[PDB]
DNA sequence: ATAAGTTCGTATAATGTATGCTATACGAAGTTAT
DNA sequence: ATAACTTCGTATAGCATACATTATACGAACTTAT
DNA sequence: ATAAGTTCGTATAATGTATGCTATACGAAGTTAT
DNA sequence: ATAACTTCGTATAGCATACATTATACGAACTTAT
């Protein structure tokens, strides 16, 4: 009771640490939204009402929203109030039957959620093909990235993570990158994804050019100046919008601008080697048992969804 | 639970009820309306339901000869009519627990039999094939580009009976592609191309001349055909699921015939047979377990293993090991 | 309380069926044991007092009981209260520790639970190789017997229940075999445990001079009289007693009479088959994966628990 | 939870202390020391604990430095303590709960690493067996067998410790088979057979030449040897694993010297690095994960996967493909 | 007499973990246009 | 004196026994068609 | 001036589900017999 | 009349969306060393 949900919600913000920075970034977005559509309707935000929450549901749907965009708005709400310590909006019919409403119509009208433009192994060949006679520190970089993130399948916000003190070498003389957390786990035992030796170049030029193996603890990425120096940091990562901005980029280069759609997955993005690898392993005959160790995927889904037709029966009737 | 709360929870079923499907409405009502008759009956209230008396219906249910996964769905429906009612389930009640396990026990040990369709491979196919390809009868020819469809895709009869003209292309060689969409799931796909051979696309092309489908777009490349053997397009109409089912069963008469053993299920072929059927094919040839568990988008198996069973190339290792 | 208690366990019997006829076997055998220790110490048997079934168990430990055993009138204490509405002995310290202290105990002095004496396909080849000449009605049944237990590894009991209804082709005229409950699942989809060429002939043998084909809601094995006429049945099952004796008596015919140790496992018994044949699978290169749907579990330890040691070392070493 | 209850509860734990190990009750005595003499400190009461209390141990813990699996072992022996004398778990509390999750997530980022032994592969045996397979020291010649026993075998150091002499066949050749016992699971096993090459079961023919350690069966193989280089066998006393841990350190100095880089773990070889370096070994051959994830009873992998992870033969499906 | 069980009691080993929403099945009753 | 330990205590890596039931193991007492 | 980011907000895709008992680590303090 | 359906209702086989969070997608506003 209101002093119970003040020390709940207090007991929260104190252990801010125990949940990703971004379950805050939109726990914080969802109530902007909320209590905006709750003043603009004299609605009290918080508690929510069951009946007020599936309004706001219909209302984000006929704003044209995602089903899955819908349900963060739900699931930062449900949060919001469990952690409370009171009762979560799909606690109720209304809520609940609304939100299977939604997206049971949503989806009979089309709607599926996207997969990034894949990245595999063609694409990285003919970028390196272009990009491998290249001087420039800007280039070098980037190109060692991409291979990273196609080889080691990693996402980029683990990418950007990586210090120079987490890689070694295998005796091969493969590069070998040790992981600490993902989004799926945060364990002191850890991954270490290993580098093809092609890789391991690509990746060994970069940290000459660059001087970033000048500190273990120093960041294996970091910016890169219009000058062409680079500005090795142990402090501050490379951001992963600019990650995201390599892959654009990239593939800027290839197929020039984008359309005016405004539709998303015109280009590469953070997750198209990811898609990209994880496919080609398919294809490669490569174990389903294996294409998950290699995204570190503890299931059978995404994994699943990433590399379909969306044939064979034409060979028997053919014959 | 207070018949004020009661009385806010159906509202809010019947306002969001398009939150089901309206299958699963038609299951529900049913289930309802079988079990109110059997409360008149035998002098029981209906609503909210007791432990005692769920638990006498399922024997009742049972002692109907029902099959236990029939006795499931109504026990479900029951449970759901009152967990979103806000009453307690009836599942939640020891005694309905144990009659449950009981009469799964007690059936699965009479010989209860989960049946599935009845094959339509490709010897059936060719040989239906053979029956047919001459025949100018329009309904004839039509039927044909059906388990032609049918089998060369592995499509469900709920999504044959979708399927419009305007779905169509001709990819690689007078083949022709139909972009379909046998998923609703969000997070799966958009739809799919499935491809056909000489086989298929090539009867698919006498059902046009005939039907003139083509005439306008929007229709739907499955259509009905009266008794002057007339053809009907639409673009607002689609073929029965019924009417699809009864192209297999009727197909299955002209060479077998009449109605055979028992008032069983599955005695001819079935709107599922070609799904069954292609599989068998498809494993026999060994053909990896993708367009296997996969081809008929089986992201999910033990169906296609529950069709590939009596095979021989699924007969197992020990099989293996002792014949060397 | 007292009248629900009464009702709880007039529930429990009134739908007895929910359970194994078994598990009721060792309920009642159980409770005879408690009762009996119960009378002579002059306490209540039910409800039971923690206390009071800490000293039974540690009563039972003194008896020189297995582990299993001890566990398993624990067990059945706990399944009468806690289906009783009542706490679980368990539910106590000193029941759960005493647990945990006897078989600290009891391993730590040795004890291991055993596991069948195996019957793999060389000592299926040997008795085949030795009956097969029969003409005997005794011995075509046993031998079609052991080698359906080898060949689909089923556990006696289903092998009983198995009636001729259950039984088809493959088209490669491989007998198959259905199978509706088992240890691990009772449901209507169920098994198809498909025979070997040499096997299914085998089995045939076995219905042609039995005449068990005659109705096909008979069960595939029956009793066979002195005078060697087989007594087909669709009401009565050959007992798992005398198929276990079939076992014993196979074993009796190549290695002779057994030891006078008393111990258990001198001879081939109704799980011999089953382990027999799970190891044969490893050696053969068999896929774990593969072991394990002969078998039907849906896990990997009894498997793991059956092939091994109990080397490679010595070739890296040795050279 | 009413003093006179956790009265007996505590009673019930001294009563049937033989329910665990006193490796488990030295544990859980070290943590309670621990956070009672920090209660005392910062004036808090120890018994029960208090979650916002606990919390500011745990914190108190991590700014110790201390790892996140030891945070862990202590909120574990102290959610035993309290568990297992009825008072309501410390780990059930939101605060204690959240503070856990953001004291693990902080430290995976600081760099937390889990470590494993420095391994003791052949390339060190053998350098080492180079080194000393000529020295007639006493000492000399029982640390070979050892090493050889331990590589050879990949037995645990509490488990080569209780090995008797009446415990050793002659097996297959001169070789030697150890009837062992690397289980102490009911449903497991009795024990098991180690053998040994022309590399082990010789060394361990000097040491017992020289220990004359047989002279009773009832002993055990591994003895102390005094600095007079004597010997003195025993059916009575084992030697420690602190001994053996030594025999590891020893031998490690002799090759590469005084202890080197900080006051970290595993700078020199330690119980488990025979056991870490026999599986890459076996893994670099290409050994099936049968004598990898078993021949050291790992009826249970990330074990025999944690130790060969660096390796070149465990490098991934994507270097595989990359590279063809 | 007796082989070949059955039944039964105590003893001990072996094993999974689950549903609930939506489609097809099929006899039939209802509807259109030949 | 120190070598060579053992015992300790706190730190951390490596595992594996509790539920709830359902089944088999085996001697011995009883049953029936020969 | 500006390349090359960073930061930040709304929008939307992707993913696991967990512990708790027992062993080893290692510096050190304690114990024996050379 | 019936063929050829469609609509129904009860029976059963075949699937696949809810939690709780953690992450990426991308335009645009701002920041800094050149």
């Amino acid at each position: 009771t209101s002093d119970e949900v003040r020390k709940n919600l207090m007991d929260m913000f104190r252990d801010r640490q125990a949940f990703s920075e971004h379950t805050w970034k939109m726990l914080l977005s969802v109530c902007r939204s909320w209590a905006a559509w709750c003043k603009l309707n004299n609605r009290k935000w918080f508690p929510a009402e069951p009946e007020d929450v599936r309004d706001y549901l219909l209302y984000l749907q006929a704003r044209g929203l995602a089903v899955k965009t819908i349900q963060q708005h739900l699931g930062q709400l449900n949060m919001l109030h469990r952690r409370s310590g009171l009762p979560r909006p799909s606690d109720s019919n209304a809520v609940s039957l609304v939100m299977r409403r939604i997206r049971k119509e949503n989806v009979d009208a089309g709607e599926r959620a996207k997969q990034a433009l894949a990245f595999e192994r063609t694409d990285f060949d003919q970028v390196r093909s272009l990009m491998e006679n290249s001087d420039r520190c800007q280039d070098i970089r980037n190109l060692a990235f991409l291979g990273i993130a196609y080889n080691t399948l990693l996402r980029i916000a683990e990418i950007a993570r990586i210090r120079v003190k987490d890689i070694s070498r295998t005796d091969g003389g493969r590069m070998l990158i040790h992981i600490g957390r993902t989004k799926t786990l945060v364990s002191t035992a850890g991954v270490e994804k290993a580098l093809s030796l092609g890789v391991t170049k690509l990746v060994e030029r970069w940290i000459s050019v660059s001087g970033v193996a000048d500190d273990p603890n120093n960041y294996l990425f970091c910016r890169v100046r219009k000058n062409g120096v680079a500005a090795p940091s142990a402090t501050s990562q490379l951001s992963t919008r600019a990650l995201e901005g390599i892959f654009e980029a990239t593939h800027r280069l290839i197929y020039g601008a984008k359309d005016d759609s405004g539709q998303r997955y015109l280009a590469w993005s953070g997750h198209s080697a990811r898609v990209g690898a994880a496919r080609d392993m398919a294809r490669a005959g490569v174990s389903i048992p294996e294409i998950m160790q290699a995204g570190g995927w503890t299931n059978v889904n995404i994994v699943m969804n990433y590399i379909r037709n969306l044939g064979a029966m034409v060979r028997l009737l053919e014959d």
